[PDB]
């Protein structure tokens, strides 16, 4: 386990953007010092269902698709200062890039609008 670390990098390196990013934060309510400074935690699925295996716990669901890149579909849960959080972050494997690319990548926090960490290609170069 963990050797395929792509969803666990990616995991750490999806969550730090959307903990650290102002909007995200504004979202996550990210305002340490409002009461003291407050504690935030991400992982993947909580109690969905059962245990671990719930729905999608910190995992990218791999497809090597007809693009020639591993598709990196992942979800994870954070806890906000004030809110639980859900992340989602669409990257995919160039080829033997040390990363995947992130195509997009959003966060979902009950009662804010979902924010868009990363903008995937909406629009075919031109729009």
């Amino acid at each position: 386990g963990a050797m395929g670390s792509g969803d666990t990098q990616l995991f750490n390196r999806a969550v730090s953007m959307v903990e650290k990013n102002k909007d995200i934060r504004s979202l996550l309510q990210c305002d340490d010092g409002i009461t003291g400074k407050e504690r935030l935690k991400a992982y993947g699925e909580l109690i969905t269902n059962d245990k671990w295996t719930r729905n999608r716990p910190i995992v990218s669901t791999k497809k090597l698709d007809k693009e020639g890149r591993t598709h990196h579909y992942m979800r994870f849960h954070v806890e906000s200062k004030k809110k639980i959080a859900l992340v989602h972050l669409e990257a995919k494997e160039s080829k033997q890039n040390y990363q995947p690319d992130f195509i997009n990548m959003y966060v979902d926090v009950p009662g804010e609008k979902r924010y868009y960490l990363i903008k995937p290609k909406l629009h075919p170069v031109s729009n």
